[PDB]
């Protein structure tokens, strides 16, 4: 896989963000994760976490997997990086997302993310508390 440039247009919530990619505005949905909706417990905290990570970044990147690049709602499906740190992994490691939506052929980072999840569960963080 390879990282490609993007810029932040606006934070949306824990697992979606509006980015400019190839010069066009798109909503991205983070691969392999599920954050609570803003209305649910830890939803606001997941939102804040990804808003801060994206807004403080000097360099946002997206990385597509081998499979589908957009979902049925037209959202881009990617791993999102903020100054080299994967947002998808960081959410899972902090117990603010669960590993989820693992579809065959878009699952390159699955085991990385499951190892973070095991760590967050051991530490009893957030969703695992
Ligand atoms: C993360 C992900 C979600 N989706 C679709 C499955 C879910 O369909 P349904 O809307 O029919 O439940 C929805 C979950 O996204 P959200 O968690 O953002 O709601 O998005 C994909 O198709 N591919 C993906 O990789
Ligand atoms: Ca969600």
């Amino acid at each position: 896989l390879h990282k490609e440039p993007a810029t932040l247009i606006k934070a949306i919530d824990g697992d979606t963000v509006k980015l400019m990619y190839k010069g066009q505005p798109m909503t991205f949905r983070l691969l392999l994760v599920d954050t609570p909706e803003f209305n649910e417990k830890y939803g606001p905290e997941a939102s804040a976490f990804t808003k801060k990570m994206a807004e403080n970044a000097k360099k946002i990147e997206v990385e597509f997997d081998k499979g589908q690049r957009t979902d049925k709602y037209g959202r881009g499906l990617a791993y999102n990086y903020a100054d080299g740190k994967m947002v998808n992994e960081a959410l899972v490691r902090q117990g603010l997302a669960k590993v989820a939506y693992v579809y065959k052929g878009n699952n390159t980072h699955e085991q990385l993310l499951r190892k973070a999840e095991a760590q967050a569960k051991k530490e009893k963080l957030n969703i695992w508390s």
